[PDB]
């Protein structure tokens, strides 16, 4: 069978807290009063929630309100006491409230208002320092989480809201965050398609808060190299595959010996044999701006088969990427 795996830090988190920390299931939600939200507008609908601005009338401020889909009860108690439980943490969206919708007959959850940069328009924008920047407001927000007994399994560009303006970024949509216990064996469909770390893509459940930073990785590679998404696979096969044509099939098997896993034998007729290849292929004269010795050596440290071997979050802020980013 596989070889057991536990995350490098922050292992025992969650064994030290309290019960009632982790225990979702017996969370009781403290409901607000639903008519204090006029909404506004249809902001987005995804496939767990549809998210609305709204004006808070009792301050006169403005927020955004995600009415959630039916889903397990499970799940959305989830989702509140990750909310709960981080609120405060650094670049952490503030839970404000949660109501209940009358006419979903599901929980409505009140954030507060951040005034979202359009994701096209800022990524064509962001500028060299603008990367280096965000990617470690980023950081903080997952060495909190992580440090807080909880990985996020869902980190991609469209979690990531930016106000541009007042250089202020929050990681939203903690519906599929799921608290870390060493040697839980956890869901592997979890996180969009084109940021699946390889645990995932070789159904390696044993995974933890690791799974997050090759997700982190996808996201810089994408925006150094203006190449939107990086590892553009057609399925999740094909994503491996994708994967392996740059990090190499030799250390995918390493990989997986290490820990056991097969390959689904559907493999067998598609992914080849591939060198490693260095990162300064992807380099051309339209992202060259964009690219730095510093930043191909972050991004090899984070892009690894081995989730044992990424770069936690504190350890990437450590990174000499950042040195050039003014610190508060
Ligand atoms: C989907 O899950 C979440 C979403 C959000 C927030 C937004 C969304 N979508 C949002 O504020 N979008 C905006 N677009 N323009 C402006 Br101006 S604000 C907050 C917490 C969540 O868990």
């Amino acid at each position: 069978g596989p070889v057991p795996s536990r995350a490098r830090v922050y292992t025992d988190v969650n064994t030290h807290r309290p019960r009632e920390y982790w225990d979702y299931e017996s969370h009781v939600v403290e409901w607000g009063n639903q008519d204090d939200y006029q909404l506004v507008r249809k902001l987005g609908r995804g496939k767990y929630s549809e998210v609305f601005e709204a004006i808070n009338i009792t301050n006169n401020e403005k927020v955004v309100v995600k009415i959630l889909k039916p889903v397990k009860k499970k799940k959305i108690k989830r989702e509140i006491k990750i909310l709960e439980n981080l609120r405060g943490g650094p670049n952490i969206i503030t839970l404000a409230d949660i109501v209940k919708d009358p006419v979903s007959r599901t929980p409505a959850l009140v954030f507060e208002h951040v005034n979202n940069t359009d994701f096209k328009q800022l990524y064509q924008t962001l500028t060299d320092y603008d990367i280096r920047f965000y990617m470690y407001e980023i950081l903080k927000a997952l060495d909190y989480c992580h440090s807080m007994g909880i990985m996020h399994r869902d980190v991609k560009p469209h979690n990531v809201m930016i106000d541009h303006e007042h250089r202020k970024l929050r990681l939203i949509d903690w519906g599929l965050a799921e608290f870390y216990h060493p040697g839980q064996e956890y869901n592997v469909r979890v996180a969009s398609r084109y940021f699946k770390g390889p645990e995932l893509l070789v159904d390696y459940q044993m995974y933890d808060y690791s799974l997050d930073m090759w997700s982190l990785g996808c996201m810089l590679a994408s925006m150094i190299f203006r190449k939107e998404p990086f590892f553009h696979g057609h399925d999740n096969y094909d994503q491996l595959v994708r994967i392996a044509k740059v990090l190499g099939t030799e250390d995918l098997y390493d990989y997986i010996d290490k820990y056991n896993i097969e390959l689904d034998p559907r493999f067998n007729d598609i992914l080849g044999r591939h060198s490693r290849k260095r990162w300064e292929r992807f380099v051309h004269s339209e992202n060259q701006h964009l690219v730095s010795p510093e930043a191909l050596d972050f991004l090899d440290k984070l892009l690894r088969y081995d989730h044992q071997s990424r770069l936690t979050a504190r350890e990437a802020m450590e990174h000499p990427y950042f040195y050039t980013v003014v610190k508060d």
